[PDB]
């Protein structure tokens, strides 16, 4: 009885703060008319803080989170947006954008926190059922806030400076709303966990599976960072309603949902095929950042849409298999700590190649160049891999 309140105001949070309207268009808003911003500005200079700050915050914030009681942090989060949409709207010069990016990475990293809090509060017998519940909430969140801000400037034919402004009161009100929830009672953070850890490494499957979480996800990620400031160099703005960078992140969304469903259906059935498939799964990937790098006609924007969309969904199909088979071995004390270690190895690899490629002070390269290396990096990684799944082959036949 009283537990449905609170079961439906947990989801009911989580969907009404994940719409965000102007997160997708704030790329080419900093590239819009009303800003003296250049393109070589936005690649070189702002987009690298965000990396940097991501790995200097990330850690201390996780520490906290579980120190800590849930809603406070959570809380923040809420708090951090506003802050981040706040630095956007009133933003003047190239140092308030760059303190922008790094209040975003800190929104950014809070996301895993509320996974915790839901079942922190749960009681961990019912656990499964509104774990579900609140991922279809936040995903359907995620899905819509795109779509509505899209379409609010395609038909409405909003102009950018009003789209944000629309965007802060929906902040506003996943803040005020965020406040209420009640705090978790008590999730408190031990030779046990070294021993568990210990037992655990020696399985081989999960060294593999870690180890593409390492490195592909940090290439993945630049990818996501970049494509925007690409399509933006590909076409020109000329009119806010002719963009359609919204569109692509609700079609990916779309797609991201669809492919997830399909792996949980065969995870188990493929689990023997495990390198084979990273392989192929990798060389579509490295292929289509090679086509986003190699298509510069104006008239081919669509099918780099295409191209982009396809490549996200590629890349979300893979993360249920990698969840799925590093959970198993582990239990819920330690799946949070290993998760942990993963992500920041992931951020110090993402921080050492956007400090080389990207960042003044070293190579600095534009967006193009910068993408066709990036080809070539998802390439090496496809190589590897099927390497490594023949080696293993080669051994199976004797």
């Amino acid at each position: 009885r009283s537990w449905r309140h609170l079961v439906c105001y947990l989801c009911f949070y989580g969907f009404m703060a994940q719409i965000r309207p102007g997160e997708s268009f704030i790329t080419p808003y900093l590239l819009g008319p009303d800003k003296n911003f250049t393109r070589e500005q936005v690649t070189n200079e702002i987009t690298p803080v965000l990396s940097y700050s991501y790995l200097a915050v990330l850690v201390p914030v996780f520490l906290l989170t579980d120190y800590l009681r849930y809603t406070p942090v959570l809380l923040l989060q809420g708090l951090s947006f506003v802050s981040v949409w706040l630095l956007l709207l009133l933003g003047h010069s190239v140092a308030h954008m760059q303190l922008m990016e790094l209040f975003y990475s800190v929104t950014m990293a809070a996301r895993i926190a509320y996974s915790s809090y839901i079942f922190s509060l749960v009681r961990p017998a019912r656990y499964q059922r509104v774990a579900g519940y609140s991922r279809a909430a936040v995903l359907l969140g995620v899905f819509t806030s795109s779509v509505l801000g899209q379409l609010l400037v395609t038909v409405g034919r909003v102009s950018f400076s009003t789209l944000n402004y629309i965007s802060l009161a929906f902040l506003t009100f996943s803040v005020v709303l965020a406040l209420f929830l009640k705090r978790p009672k008590r999730s408190l953070f031990l030779a046990r966990m070294l021993r568990e850890l210990g037992d655990s490494l020696r399985r081989p499957q999960l060294r593999l599976w870690s180890l593409w979480w390492v490195f592909n996800s940090a290439g993945y990620y630049l990818v996501v960072y970049y494509v925007h400031i690409l399509w933006n160099e590909v076409d020109p703005t000329t009119n806010s309603a002719r963009v359609y960078n919204g569109a692509a992140d609700a079609a990916s969304t779309l797609l991201g949902a669809i492919t997830s469903f399909a792996a949980g259906f065969v995870k188990i059935r493929w689990a023997r095929w495990s390198k084979l498939l990273i392989a192929g799964v990798t060389a579509t990937q490295a292929g289509l950042v090679f086509l986003l790098a190699h298509t510069r006609h104006p008239s081919s924007i669509w099918l780099c849409y295409a191209a982009f969309v396809l490549f996200r969904g590629s890349y979300q199909f893979l993360v249920p298999i990698a969840t799925f088979q590093i959970a198993s071995s582990l239990s819920k004390e330690l799946c949070a700590l290993v998760f942990g270690v993963n992500t920041f190895f992931a951020t110090i690899v993402k921080t050492i190649i956007t400090f080389i490629v990207s960042d003044v002070r070293g190579l600095g390269l534009p967006v193009r160049k910068q993408f066709q290396l990036y080809s070539v990096y998802f390439l090496i990684l496809s190589i590897i891999y099927f390497l490594g799944a023949m080696l293993d082959g080669l051994r199976h036949c004797q």
